[PDB]
DNA sequence: CAGTATCCTCGAGGATACTG
DNA sequence: CAGTATCCTCGAGGATACTG
């Protein structure tokens, strides 16, 4: 797994180092609240990431079984993205950040 | 406030950048669950952390309005740390974690 | 379409000594 | 006790170019 070799003093840290990579969270929302996308449909849904960093963080979001990866062999080539069972179980968490973030957000530039 | 020079594509991002830091989850855990602590105490608590990264997380944290610091004009000095309670609305979402992060840990592990 | 291949920056985080 | 003052490490994320 990619977390054999971290050292956790909280469950807690293993939840963040699955969601805190710089874009994975959009990512999981995206597929979580709009179904399957193809790669070309996530990076045109995430305009600033670069083609290096979304391949990266989806792999990662892979290997730690979160996301689901089709590749068809078709021309042209046809890759899709969704979430597994376990993607799908870390939606409530997902949710919540972000009702808790709205609240925070009105309290903060007011 | 700390996010004045950060952008976001979503609310969850700016849940995440109070909460991410490396040792904020550790420190809301225990004040949230142990109550208030002084500095020292929470050092013990965590002892890998060094003194400048505990201040500065817990001043991040303060800034963030997450954290309230009491100091006190005695000596030995005195300073309280403690949950705000935007702070104690934080703890379900870390409760969350914590559970879905115990249920991977064993998910990974068969 | 959906990837690979190289090189590099920058700032979050850290070790240690000192101190009001 | 509760922090500062210095100096330093390191790797996630990114810039940039190529491709089956
Ligand atoms: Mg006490
Ligand atoms: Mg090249």
């Amino acid at each position: 797994s990619r977390m054999d070799d971290k050292r956790f003093n909280c469950e807690k840290e293993l939840t963040l180092a699955v969601i805190g990579g710089k874009w994975k969270m959009l990512i999981l929302w995206h597929l979580g609240k709009e179904g399957t996308k193809r790669f070309n449909e996530l990076k045109t849904l995430i305009p600033d990431i670069t083609q290096k960093i979304l391949v990266n963080q989806l792999r990662e979001l892979e290997q730690d079984m979160i996301v689901h990866r089709e590749v068809y062999p078709v021309v042209p080539p046809k890759v899709e993205y969704s979430l597994t069972p376990h993607g799908e179980s870390l939606m409530p968490i997902l949710e919540a950040m972000y009702e808790w973030g709205k609240g925070y957000m009105e309290l903060i530039d007011i």
